[PDB]
């Protein structure tokens, strides 16, 4: 038995190969887990649950089949899809969780999050995140016509793509002090997150004991997942979908 953790799939229409790899994962590996946690950035973009984007319903139906197969699915918002709301949760059967959750996984206490709130050195993103996460700014954006939200989101992506082109990767990683503060705020020796796209297992010190930070990988050329069993924690890389010469 095991619990699965995925994040940073960045599903979008222009990347059907990633979509097909995620659909195969939901039909096979996901059906065998006690639970499936999606730690943010499931979608490359999200402007509201009323978006009739067909990929949204194709993904919701596939996740609903996993939930119907007896595997509960949970979602934590990422920096790309923080607008995923209760309507999509019902369409997909997923349970939406807070920005930080503490799980009892077979005895070990694990803190789960997306990981973007750990990059406290990036003042540019932190200001952008505080703005787009303010409730009244959200409900104003969501009240606009959908085609207006599309033009807003398209320009903001082009704006941030040209602004991030002049940023150093030293202020864009995880802050080590923020990890210890989070792992001691929740009193855990285990932390799983994504966002940074650097799959790794980092050892640190928290609560006077050794602690570990498990980072998920983004779904680029191949898939990535964290598998937590009663015996071990596994960081797994696998292809989306054999011959001889
Ligand atoms: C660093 C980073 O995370 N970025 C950089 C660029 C980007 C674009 C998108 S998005 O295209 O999915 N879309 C953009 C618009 N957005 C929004 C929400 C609430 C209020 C408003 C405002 F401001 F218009 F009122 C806009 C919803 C999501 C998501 C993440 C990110
Ligand atoms: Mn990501
Ligand atoms: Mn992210």
């Amino acid at each position: 038995v095991a619990t699965l953790f995925i994040a940073d799939l960045h599903l979008q229409t222009e990347e059907p190969a990633i979509t097909a790899g995620f659909l195969r994962f939901l039909q096979g590996e996901a059906r065998q887990a006690d639970a499936l946690y999606i730690l943010g950035d499931l979608f490359e973009a999200w402007i509201g649950d009323d978006d009739p984007n067909p990929l949204h319903q194709q993904i919701a139906s596939a996740i609903k089949a996993v939930v119907d197969a007896g595997v509960p699915c949970y979602f934590i918002h990422g920096n790309r899809d923080f607008l995923v709301g209760q309507r999509f949760a019902r369409q997909s059967g997923m349970i939406l969780l807070a920005e930080e959750e503490r799980l009892d996984l077979y005895g070990r206490e694990v803190l789960i999050m997306h990981g973007d709130t750990l990059c406290t050195d990036d003042q540019g993103y932190l200001a952008f995140r505080a703005k787009v996460h303010t409730p009244w700014i959200q409900r104003l954006f969501l009240a606009l016509p959908l085609f207006i939200r599309h033009r807003i989101a398209a320009r903001m992506r082009a704006d941030s793509k040209a602004a991030n082109s002049s940023k150093s990767m030293e202020i864009m990683d995880v802050n080590p002090q923020a990890v210890v503060d989070a792992m001691e705020r929740h009193h855990v020796q285990w932390l799983i997150h994504g966002h940074t796209h650097r799959p790794a297992v980092h050892e640190l010190q928290a609560n006077g004991q050794p602690a570990w930070r498990v980072v998920l990988g983004a779904w680029h050329s191949e898939g990535s997942m964290v598998k937590v069993t009663p015996d071990d924690v596994e960081l797994i890389h696998f292809p989306f979908l054999l011959y001889f010469q």
